[PDB]
DNA sequence: CAAGGCACATGACAACGGTGTTCAGTGCCGCGTTGCCCGATACCCCCTACCCGTAGTTGACTGGCATCCGGGCGCCGGGTCGCC
């Protein structure tokens, strides 16, 4: 499990995330999932911040850092021929 | 009636008038040309806060994934095993 999780942290995401940011983001994600499961509603950012014990600015920071790129070579969907990489200047 | 004698003016004669130049000197009064003076600015230091990588964590826990069909259409071209 150690080797597998190290590999997932260090080689899964297109934009590399440090291992301890990786555990921070997965911790906040799983606990937020628990918040949704308990309260049955999207938790407010301040409540999440206190649950994580960090301040809201770190919450927003890791939330924004925990994304993944979208591929240009995808159909635009407006038309089959068109692709996303041919619409951004 | 002709010749000789005195008045006023006249051909030049310099020297003043008044004013315009001259090289000359020295300033007069504006730009500059430079010594300070500071003032700010780049650039060494020390401290700790936090990012990021490495290394453990012992009941047991021993093979996955969901595919894929209504192209359609034809040809090439090779493989592939029956055929006698």
């Amino acid at each position: 499990r150690q080797a597998i999780t190290r590999a997932m942290a260090d080689q899964a995401r297109t934009i590399r995330i440090p291992v301890h940011m990786v555990e921070v983001i997965n911790k906040l994600a799983r606990v937020q999932r628990q918040m949704l499961q308990d309260l049955g509603r999207e938790p407010t950012p301040e409540e999440l911040a206190k649950e994580l014990d960090m301040t809201p600015e770190k919450v927003i920071e890791v939330q924004k850092y925990g994304r993944e790129p979208i591929s240009l070579h995808t159909p635009l969907g407006e038309d089959g021929d068109s692709e996303f990489g041919d619409l951004i200047e």
